[PDB]
């Protein structure tokens, strides 16, 4: 098939023997992982560095120290230029690492939002974000007495330009939005976006979780304020994140955790703060996570995002077909040729949970529930959906099994 | 030697065979790590458990979900169990996932503080504080135009009863105090601190990041309103702490990190807030982190704390005879028999930077400079020292090879 061409071209049989965790069975059958947007897997590559780091340059970080604490600084060091070139950041202390994304953007809410929102400003923010892209926005509207806009989406889930040009005005001080819909698909147009912002004299932070495993990302040319992403999302270790933010903004920012490393001086009383980045990361880095997340990239990179796009597009479209063709599917957002890699949906008749526990018995893995945005089921008028994702480690086979397990479902409660 | 048999008894070269990093050479010299206090080596058994999770059952975390989902939720959920038993903590729900020490203190001193803390209210702190367990007070301080009140020192650097008598009074709302110095090796009474707290209506705050890794710690018998400690010094992984506290305390603190899993509902104005421990628990989890540390717990149980207790005693004693009969060394803190594993130092006329350069070029590890603890030194009428620490891998061979190091250095710059 057009499928099994795309497989070949990608060489996906040989990303998949990087995965270990894929080669095994679950409820007696091949496993199906079909749940990468709530994280991903790991390969081995990113697994040997954080084992080499542990096995033979743990310490912890400080510019000239003992020889492993030299070796663990370098690392560190290098893991953030590798991130800065990731997403083509003009500054090295443009990029914060943080615990994940929910981290990133709380950071922004807190820190630059107090500093830049008071009574009768206005936050734009969107019905399709995740929870950690609106409740920091909320909170920060109750602390100033700010007021929260949203805008309108349309029926297929995504944002007409009239609708965001009638929503950001001279009152908006932030815009606060999602790259690509963790459920939708939807990819907004951030670059426009942040444009009519900025005409306004706003700021825009993106939430960008679902877009940095899968696109390359540019932040000269999107011209964001700020951008945030996490790493289990992208082939790295759990625990770490991105911010990103224009040096002019962070240097302005107040940190918000206090301890070592973010001080230059401390007395009895006061003290002063570390030069950018690490004025926001207090305490013992995430040295190991980082090194990973280094590795992480360079896997990607390795592909290239065009490959990987084009994969990810391929398979998706045909996972959108042959679900269209089970009497009974409902898929929610745009067309097949107008999302990213995640099919959201439901089954007629059948519970998204118990198709999610129906199509695990099969070995598939998907999500079940809000998936972290409430307000979006709400606008569906549902309160759960299932969600399949796609990523490169993934196959037709993975496609059909999950296609055969939703007729094995809806057969076993007709 | 005394030593010796302090070594057979304790099997520390069986011990040491679990610490792959330490069997290397660093400059053409065995490696001497004697920087544990900055962050502790990692053993295989908590590398192993660390790959199985990604090798095997890493997903994201949520009760009822695929199969790999519900591994890794029990696998965390186990985690924080095996937390809770170790530090007797009476609930499931009084332990809360963090960043490290930094972290779980930032959260008392935001989330407790702000509730708690007004005008003309005190909070009772030391200059043995660690940064962490300093600038988060005084910006409390700051935010609530409340004084900050040190317990006076004795010469040996140690809590005197009657000046911490002194020193709390019913104006006192939160006295927050070291269990361990990571540079004088003062060990403070915390449980007899938190009963003159509890007398005046306070609450203790308990910075035990040098002591959940050497001793056993019950929290029921301690009486500690909070407690704060770090993975990476206790055999864990980088980037996860805890914070420790009563359950009546953290029903009622509020969350200061929203987002995904610390929700209960979302609609487009509104949130409310999980039940404990998830309500601080934004985003998703250290998974991996804390699976590994509940293996660094099982690693130091097996062995027991009375067993890591007697060893690192008869290390320190040792080390602390052996650097006193050097001409030009001066041990700032306790006296031998009354310390933690560590000894903090000075070498007569030679810079501690350069002492560190030099010990580092006959491979031993330790650190020099102000040990995030600026304040500290002031008290010491110093800018920096030398710091040397102790922990279960290391051996006499190590201390030999510091005191041989620091007499050629004193050779070198005379």
């Amino acid at each position: 098939s057009h499928m099994a061409s795309a497989e070949h071209s990608f060489d996906v049989n040989e990303v998949i023997k990087d995965f270990p965790i894929l080669d095994q069975k679950v409820n007696g059958k091949r496993l199906a992982y079909l749940d990468s947007t709530a994280t991903s897997q790991t390969p081995v590559q990113v697994l040997n560095v954080l084992e080499d780091y542990y096995k033979r340059y743990n310490s912890n970080v400080h510019r000239g120290v003992h020889t492993l604490g030299s070796l663990a600084t370098d690392g560190y060091e290098n893991a953030r230029e590798t991130v800065r070139r990731f997403i083509n950041a003009k500054y090295f202390e443009e990029i914060i690492f943080t615990r994940g994304t929910t981290a990133s953007i709380n950071l922004v809410a807190h820190s630059y939002g107090d500093a830049n929102v008071e009574e009768g400003d206005e936050i734009v923010v969107t019905e399709m974000e995740h929870h950690a892209n609106i409740v920091p926005w909320q909170q920060l509207a109750k602390r100033k007495n700010a007021t929260l806009k949203f805008i309108p989406m349309t029926a297929d889930g995504e944002l007409n330009i009239e609708d965001i040009k009638q929503t950001i005005n001279d009152k908006t001080k932030i815009v606060a939005i999602a790259h690509i819909s963790n459920v939708l698909g939807t990819i907004n147009d951030v670059k426009t976006i942040a444009e009519i912002a900025h005409q306004h004299g706003a700021i825009i932070s993106v939430d960008g979780a679902q877009a940095a495993p899968h696109m390359k990302l540019d932040m000269q040319e999107m011209n964001a304020d700020f951008y945030s992403f996490s790493g289990h999302k992208m082939l790295g270790p759990t625990g770490i994140g991105v911010l990103f933010g224009k040096r002019e903004l962070l240097q302005k920012m107040e940190p918000i955790e206090f301890g070592g490393d973010m001080i230059d001086f401390v007395s009895k009383y006061d003290a002063t703060w570390a030069d950018l980045p690490t004025k926001f990361e207090a305490g013992t880095p995430l040295i190991a996570q980082a090194i990973g997340l280094a590795e992480a990239i360079r896997y990607l990179e390795r592909i290239g995002f065009d490959a990987i796009h084009k994969y990810e597009q391929e398979l998706t479209i045909y996972a959108y077909e042959q679900m269209s063709a089970i009497e009974g599917i409902e898929i929610y957002g745009p067309p097949k040729d107008r999302r990213a890699g995640v099919i959201t949906f439901n089954l007629q008749d059948v519970h998204p949970h118990d198709v999610a526990t129906a199509v695990d018995t099969e070995g598939v893995a998907v999500r079940a529930g809000h998936h972290c945005a409430q307000p979006l089921m709400k606008w569906l008028n549902v309160s759960s959906t299932a969600r399949a994702s796609f990523y490169i480690y993934n196959t037709k086979e993975d496609v059909d099994q999950l296609i055969n397990a939703l007729k094995q479902t809806k057969e076993f409660f007709s």
